[PDB]
């Protein structure tokens, strides 16, 4: 607009007039919090002309009460400080009073020097002697996010962070929560590792990958969909307890709970099974909730702050729902065995139509089972609840159930119908594992884009002996959503993927 | 030529069909092997507590026998070895015949044992076992050490073998964890906030590197993997977060060698109201303190040619030498560069200089790439101890603020150690007019064939138009820092799964 062109013209006039133009360094006397923590309990009207302090922040308010007085609010590091600029106090060596202040606009980052104290009304203030424009804002900013549509908050995240305290709070909470989680596992003697995000062969999750290419090696590559296959090789290597926190990359759908890159944690624990992992998940998550909120019952608004509120209860232990048993309890009928037979496939198709459940493609036993548990089970998980004992056909890297035929020692954690955790007793028998890979390879051949190719390097690693192991993954972003009561993953990711 | 793996598959089939233990789901250990040694490592020779039954587990590193009645194992777990003494008179027959139980065990198997704690008469910390369980067999005949491998490339391609046999490799990755924690703590204590910015970018930028290209099908849009987080991190300072850092992977689609892996771990931080003078001071305090933490002093060994070859000492005592970019080139040439540095007269001059001193000519022959080539020849070669090369020309520093005293230069530094780049930092450019102009010049170089030059990023220019406060920013190559702390001359030693050819 004209505001931007005029600002560029102003800065040109300032550069040519020998006046301060983007100064390289401004030495602040102290932070704005610190200034408030030192002078916040002074008597009203107190000043100290024996002390000169330099302060800086972004201008949020300019009010010229008269020709001799200008009131500024600056803001920085979560603290507001008022500046009172009296013409009688102005340092004429920096320019005439009207000139110096004529160059300051709301939104500018600026520095003031002056004397500390509080005003007569009692508001913490600096009684400024000069003003330095450090970095002008070339755009007319709104007062609050109300003056922006609200997808600007996602596409220009600096504007959300500059005007909206609620958003700064979410990302501070995100860091506090990841700190808590690392500590939890560091205390247990885990070793944090990093495994490749560029893979020759992708695997470890049910997802379509991103495809790329390395020009000097002349080979196609994939971004990792999960670190699982590498992490387990470190247990073969004897590291005993490892974890990784980083990005996965999945090339599929974007919605309220899906962003193409998302932060995941995986850990592998030699000699655990999935029963140890349940106890561990409850201890980790209830403790973090308690740490963050001060109690285990926390509000959650699925439709935003003026919509209905749900109170999620994280009190332990959590409800277990057996995968197949609860589907058959919803159906009033038993699935057909073997679970992956054509008869069962047909029966599940028929039940999905009967219960108005969108059919998947292909109509693999695994995808159909997913649809039925999406309908009959994932809908009962308002409080954190474990969905346990997933069928083998949908769990190619999960070890078989020691007692239930066709099942595995797997669990998923759901909160308010949304997946948070996925874990199992790790499959460590190479023969079965190869066969489950081949069934995956054939499903990919039959239209399952989310099916992974065989990874011979992983089979060879299992042939060197994976000790009995429990492994586990957590979608960190979705965890932040519950901890910060957002219902859109875009709220808990700084620069989410936006359509252009 | 190796029936060992076939027979082991056959052995395990027999076991499965005979109803014998076959890959038990859960083996509950009484304690870890390190806890065991802590509890019992000081008992007398010949001590045995037959009132205490314990379950231990580890990988078998050794099987020896004196009779058909007495078998000696060594098991290893969590950095500790414990001897298992299996006497037939103690053998629990409900688990099977003694000879049958132990003929299923091979060196390399993950196995559990149950028995009585104590020490052999010769004084070895031992469990006197009553049973053995095969938890996870090893189908391959293992070497005793990484010396028994066919090639040492096996250590990178099958890193589980390296970790299994070689304490030295295990120590490297513990040192890597320890150093990263130290670094996080240093910045957490300064009030920094850790952030995560996108590794999928619609527009790559923030470094001189060639990107990987990809595609998101639902968005139907081409994407780049990030070469650096710098342009998103600076937006967060515009945002007012004041002090941010990010520790994560960068992806660069270029050459692989001793100091370059296509993905590597970098740290970037941005500090409102710092300049590069502040950043040099912080670099010195952070890096020297970390070095002291690991090594107990500031003078540490390095073997650029291996552990039996020559050993040099790297001196981290502060303050570190400063080399001025253009001056040090000119002292090594014996004459001055032409001004402006980016003029055709100076491009031509610099071509004459690379040919005279037999410096491999860059392509394309941009002023920046020519100047980089001279610096790498005349300046980086002097950086044995940690040293700052400072005040880089603007033509090679599109995101660095102009130098407050030296025309054509910027307020930038790179940290070199043993001639390898460890850090890159500058007073950040926050003036949108010039930033746009240097962006257009980068697109001009990218057009002449400079695969390192980045295209203009309009989202970032618009961010700077909202006011980036004076700021200092900084990047650290963490893999290369570990190379120096751990004394490795190959980046493959400090990355668990490095990129390997076919
Ligand atoms: C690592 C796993 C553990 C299971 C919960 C969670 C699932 C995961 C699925 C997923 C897929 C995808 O394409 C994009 C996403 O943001 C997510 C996510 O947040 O969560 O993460
Ligand atoms: C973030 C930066 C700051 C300067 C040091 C270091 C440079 C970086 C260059 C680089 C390029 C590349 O293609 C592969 C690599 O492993 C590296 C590396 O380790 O170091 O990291
Ligand atoms: N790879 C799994 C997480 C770990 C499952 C247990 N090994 C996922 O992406 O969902
Ligand atoms: N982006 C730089 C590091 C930060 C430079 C200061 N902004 C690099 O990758 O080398």
């Amino acid at each position: 607009s004209h505001y931007t062109d005029n600002r560029y013209k102003m800065m040109e006039c300032i550069k040519d007039a020998g006046r301060p133009f983007y100064p390289h360094k401004f030495k602040i006397s102290m932070s704005l919090p610190a200034y408030a923590l030192k002078y916040g309990n002074v008597e009203n009207g107190y000043i100290d002309k024996d002390t000169t302090l330099s302060l800086s922040g972004r201008v949020t308010s300019i009010r010229s009460s008269s020709s001799k007085l200008i009131f500024y609010d600056i803001f920085c590091e979560e603290q507001k400080v008022q500046i009172i600029a009296n013409i009688m106090e102005h340092d004429i060596s920096t320019g005439e009073f009207s000139v110096s202040h004529s160059e300051i606009r709301r939104g500018d980052v600026v520095g003031f020097t002056g004397f500390p104290g509080k005003s007569k009304r009692g508001e913490l203030s600096l009684f400024s002697k000069s003003v330095v424009l450090l970095s002008p804002c070339y755009h007319m900013l709104p007062t609050a996010i109300s003056g922006l549509d609200q997808e600007v908050r996602y596409r220009q995240r600096y504007l959300d962070l500059m005007l909206n305290e609620e958003s700064r709070k979410v990302f501070k909470l995100r860091s506090r929560a990841i700190k808590y989680i690392r500590n939890y596992f560091d205390r247990l003697g885990f070793l944090e590792v990093e495994t490749p995000m560029l893979n020759m062969i992708y695997g470890g999750a049910a997802a379509r990958p991103f495809i790329t290419y390395h020009n000097e090696l002349e080979t196609q590559l994939y971004m990792r969909i999960a670190p699982e296959l590498y992490l387990k090789q470190l247990i073969v290597g004897g590291l005993d307890k490892v974890y990784e926190i980083g990005k996965n990359f999945r090339n599929e759908g974007i919605d309220l709970t899906h962003n193409p890159e998302f932060t995941a944690m995986e850990f592998y624990m030699a000699y655990a099974d999935y029963y140890d992992l349940m106890d561990l998940t409850e201890e980790l998550i209830s403790g973090l909730v308690l740490e963050i909120h001060g109690s285990l019952k926390i509000p959650y608004h699925p439709d935003g702050p003026e919509g209905k509120c749900i109170e999620i209860d994280f009190t332990t232990p959590w409800k277990r729902f057996s995968f197949v048993e609860e589907i058959e309890s919803g159906l009033g009928e038993k699935l057909k065995r073997p679970l992956d037979s054509q008869e069962n496939i047909d029966f599940m198709v028929e039940m999905c139509e009967k219960h108005e459940i969108e059919l998947p493609h292909p109509r693999t036993a695994a995808k159909l089972l997913d649809k039925l548990a999406g309908h009959f089970v994932e809908t009962k998980c308002t409080n954190p609840s474990f969905i346990i004992d997933h069928p083998q056909t949908m769990s190619p890297l999960a070890k078989w159930h020691r007692e239930k035929p066709e099942m595995t020692e797997r669990f998923e954690l759901f909160v308010l119908g949304k997946e948070l955790c996925n874990a199992y007793t790790e499959l460590n028998e190479p023969l079965q594992q190869r066969k489950f890979f081949e069934q995956q390879a054939d499903a990919k051949a039959s239209g399952d884009v989310e099916a992974c190719p065989i990874d011979e390097t992983f089979c060879l690693a299992l042939e060197h002996g994976l000790p009995p192991t429990g492994g586990w993954g957590l979608g960190i972003d979705r965890l932040i959503m519950f901890l910060a009561d957002k219902n859109n993953i875009k709220e808990v990711i700084l620069f989410p993927a936006m359509r252009n």
